[PDB]
């Protein structure tokens, strides 16, 4: 209608922006991932597969942009038109599954070879999405006079797409969204548990160390040290790997330094004990810094994935469903269709948004 003028103004800009930004980001990311120097992890296998999928998709965007810059004329042949749709949807649902499986893996890593397991999972995802999407290859370039069209909805496609939507809405969108959400809510829950317990024990340690600093005799210092050691042994038990070994070691040597101070408290030597207490405080602060940095990174990756997933996909799937259920052959539903165009652009922008995850979760080590 006049939706077409908006499409021909809007799609070229956003597609070219996604293309250049995404080539840059995904190229840097894949270059980093394929280097044999750094030790390979499973999350890197998932991120590599995701970057490769997004880059394959991004390579088709110049053709989409060309199509609209020509006033919605397709010049690239019937096979390329088929590949357009195939690559769009293969990328989209492979990306959703890569993110979701990465999330399940992280949750299980907190609760509970894995490199080969990640490669097998990614191969399964590739095969699933590519096999289940093959009927998109039946849709080709349609021609009306002198204007070969592509990328459009039409009656020839509708009967398929409508049903093909719902299944894809349930299995490719809502299921992974729910899985992602539940895994990350459970992770937030375990993090809040450990942080609450750690603050609780922190408070007892601060109180009894303040008592030790404000020392009156050898009995009160020993009493405060006994309380401290009790609180510290509670924390060591409720601790639930490089980061996990450092924490257990810190807890053990903290209990050791408290036993050192208690030895001094039996001898009635008050000054020695207070010096030991000060050095124990230094140790505790070191351990807390090391934990807090890890905590912040762990939450940042989770929230970024929820934001990207949410905003890129759920508006687009919602509006795509609504647009398909109301579609009439002759009716112009300009405003809804325009909304769908905007959210389709957001969904395509995922291929250049994902390198943020590669930023934060990727190089976070040291
Ligand atoms: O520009 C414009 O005017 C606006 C956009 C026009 N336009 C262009 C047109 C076009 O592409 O040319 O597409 C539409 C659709 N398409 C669907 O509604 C669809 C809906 C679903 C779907 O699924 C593919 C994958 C199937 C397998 O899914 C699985 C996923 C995960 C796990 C599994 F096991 C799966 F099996 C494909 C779809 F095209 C709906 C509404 C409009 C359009
Ligand atoms: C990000 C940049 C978004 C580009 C929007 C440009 C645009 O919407 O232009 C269409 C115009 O408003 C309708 O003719
Ligand atoms: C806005 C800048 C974002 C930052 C620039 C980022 C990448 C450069 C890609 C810029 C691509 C510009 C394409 C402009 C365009 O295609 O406009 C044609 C018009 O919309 C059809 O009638
Ligand atoms: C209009 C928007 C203007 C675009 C601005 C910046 C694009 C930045 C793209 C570059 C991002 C690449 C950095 C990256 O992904 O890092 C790799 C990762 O760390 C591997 O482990
Ligand atoms: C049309 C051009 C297609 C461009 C292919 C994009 C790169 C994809 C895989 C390379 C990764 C190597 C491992
Ligand atoms: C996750 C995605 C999985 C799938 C990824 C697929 C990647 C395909 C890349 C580029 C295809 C572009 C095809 C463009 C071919 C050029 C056609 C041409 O040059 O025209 C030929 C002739 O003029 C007319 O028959
Ligand atoms: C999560 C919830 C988000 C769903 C948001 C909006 C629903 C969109 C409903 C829009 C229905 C528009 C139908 C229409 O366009 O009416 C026909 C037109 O007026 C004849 O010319
Ligand atoms: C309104 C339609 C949405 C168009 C989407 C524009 C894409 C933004 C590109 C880069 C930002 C993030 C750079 C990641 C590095
Ligand atoms: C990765 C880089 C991918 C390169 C793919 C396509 C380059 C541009 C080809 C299309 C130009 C259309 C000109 C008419």
């Amino acid at each position: 209608c006049t939706i077409e003028n908006f499409k021909r103004e809007f799609f070229p800009i956003v597609y070219l922006i996604i293309f250049f930004v995404g080539v840059l980001g995904n190229g840097l990311s894949i270059y980093v991932f394929l280097q044999p120097y750094k030790k390979s992890t499973s999350v890197n296998v998932f991120m590599l597969n995701l970057a490769i999928s997004n880059l394959l998709f991004i390579s088709t965007l110049p053709f989409r942009a060309d199509y609209y810059l020509r006033g919605s004329n397709w010049i690239f042949g019937d096979l390329a038109c088929r590949i357009m749709s195939y690559s769009l949807y293969v990328n989209m649902y492979s990306s959703i599954y890569f993110l979701t499986v990465l999330s399940v893996v992280r949750y299980l890593a907190m609760v509970h070879t894995s490199i080969r397991s990640a490669w097998i999972l990614c191969g399964i995802i590739w095969i699933l999405i590519m096999a289940s999407s093959i009927m998109l290859l039946d849709s080709g370039s349609e021609q009306n006079g002198s204007v070969t069209s592509c990328l459009e909805l039409n009656l020839y496609k509708i009967a398929k797409l409508q049903t093909m939507n719902y299944i894809a809405l349930v299995v490719g969108c809502l299921l992974p969204f729910f899985t992602l959400s539940i895994c990350y809510l459970l992770i937030i829950r375990v993090l809040l548990k450990v942080e609450a317990d750690l603050e609780d024990n922190w408070e007892t340690l601060n109180d009894n160390l303040k008592v030790i600093e404000k020392a009156d005799n050898a009995a009160q210092v020993k009493d405060a040290l006994t309380k401290m050691r009790a609180a510290a042994l509670d924390a060591q038990k409720a601790t639930p790997s490089p980061e996990m070994k450092d924490f257990r070691h810190g807890f053990d040597i903290l209990v050791g330094q408290i036993d050192d101070a208690l030895k001094l408290a039996n001898e009635g030597k008050v000054k020695e004990a207070q010096a030991a207490a000060e050095q124990l405080k230094t140790t505790r602060n070191a351990y807390i810094q090391k934990y807090l940095v890890s905590h912040r990174k762990a939450l940042t990756t989770i929230i970024i994935t929820l934001i990207i997933f949410f905003l890129c996909f759920l508006p687009y799937h919602t509006l795509r469903t609504v647009h398909l259920t109301t579609w009439k052959v002759g009716l112009c539903k300009d405003r809804l269709h325009k909304a769908l165009v905007i959210t389709l652009a957001l969904a395509a922008a995922n291929a250049c948004f994902n390198p943020l995850l590669y930023y934060f979760a990727g190089e976070n080590f040291k």
